[PDB]
């Protein structure tokens, strides 16, 4: 068990917004993605608009100031750092993707659920039904649900 947040109230901040989507749909997708994990743990997530948040959400392209460049359209979608100070927790989404609320392009909500998993300390699962499986695939977002493996993983860290 590597790093974990040692506190229940976690803050996030949207550094910048992708032009691919309506602003309120970015807010909603990110908020919903946090709720997925707060529904199975004692963690509480609050959006802040100024100051240092635990989890900074960034849309960036190519080389963006960390040692982990993005690759243009396709390939890598996003990445996140495990719990820690500074860049720890932060979630970066490749702006060269086309982010959406639906099945077109790459679904922001689903990607965010996977990346926040990493921000909370989760690795990857070998279970293709898990949100933490290392392969993106679209599933109807209105019906989405964590797998038993994802729940066991997060509860092993927090509950
Ligand atoms: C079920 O919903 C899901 C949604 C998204 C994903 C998902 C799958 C792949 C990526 S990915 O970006 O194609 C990817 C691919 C291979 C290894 C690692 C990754 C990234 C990290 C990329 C980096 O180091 O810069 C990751 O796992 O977070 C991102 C997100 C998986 C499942
Ligand atoms: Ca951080
Ligand atoms: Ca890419
Ligand atoms: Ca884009
Ligand atoms: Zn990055
Ligand atoms: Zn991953």
């Amino acid at each position: 068990m590597g790093p974990v947040w040692r506190k229940h109230y976690i803050t996030y901040r949207i550094n910048n917004y992708t032009p691919d989507m309506n602003r309120e749909d970015v807010d909603y997708a990110i908020r919903k993605a946090f709720q997925v994990w707060s529904n199975v743990t004692p963690l509480k997530f609050s959006k802040i608009n100024t100051g240092m948040a635990d989890i900074l959400v960034v849309f960036a392209r190519g080389a963006h100031g960390d040692d982990h460049a993005f690759d243009g359209k396709g390939g890598i979608l996003a990445h996140a750092f495990g719990p820690g100070s500074g860049i720890g927790g932060d979630a970066h989404f490749d702006e060269d993707e086309f982010w959406t609320t639906h099945s077109g392009g790459t679904n922001l909500f689903l990607t965010a659920v996977h990346e926040i998993g990493h921000s909370l300390g989760l690795g990857h699962s070998s279970d293709p039904k898990a949100v933490m499986f290392p392969t993106y695939k679209y599933v109807d977002i209105n019906t989405f649900r964590l797998s038993a493996d994802d729940i066991r993983g997060i509860q092993s860290l927090y509950g």
